[PDB]
């Protein structure tokens, strides 16, 4: 696809059997995801923001798909506003930046 | 030109005379530059992301240089970590995402 900015890049990805909306970001190395369970053990994480750190939990090797292109990977799970698709699953399912 | 995702999408912009570097940030609604010295009125405003919430100097119709290509468009001055180039001057030099 090609998406413009005229308006949030809001996407819709399904993570484990759920359905979730989230932005695809460029600014993000990761993908940080709201609250939630995921398959596994975590391991602890920090990540800094805008307005600061956040502890986050690590969880690895989960398949998430998105607008159909599934990808595995690394998922932080913590305290975000908004579910991020970082840089970790963009470069996956092909995404670059054009102008 | 056509930007791929393996690191941190870094260009060069010319804002008020002076060379800066900022990401190019997808997931960021406004362009939020490092405190700088920049001439002019401004009223404040404030923001928030993965941290929390900032106090920014809000600052209108600043022309800014992205790649080659002139911009117009409101620049906040702040805490940020990073010196960021938002959907509000990714829309004015053509920017979009493709995958
Ligand atoms: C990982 C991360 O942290 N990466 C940042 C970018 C940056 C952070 C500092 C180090 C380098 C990378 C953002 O890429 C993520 C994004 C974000 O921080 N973007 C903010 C900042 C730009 C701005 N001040 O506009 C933003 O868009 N803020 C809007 C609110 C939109 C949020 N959406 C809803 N609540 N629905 C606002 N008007 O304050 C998320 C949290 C939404």
């Amino acid at each position: 696809p090609q998406i413009t900015l005229w308006q949030r890049p809001l996407v819709t990805i399904k993570i484990g059997g759920q359905l979730k909306e989230a932005l695809l970001d460029t600014g993000a190395d990761d993908t940080v995801l709201e609250e939630m369970s995921l398959p596994g053990r975590w391991k602890p994480k920090m990540i800094h923001g805008i307005g600061g750190f956040i502890k986050v939990r690590q969880y690895d090797q989960i398949l998430i798909e998105i607008c159909g292109h599934k990808a595995i990977g690394t998922v932080l799970v913590g305290p975000t506003p908004v579910n991020i698709i970082g840089r970790n699953l963009l470069t996956q399912i092909g995404c670059t930046l054009n102008f």
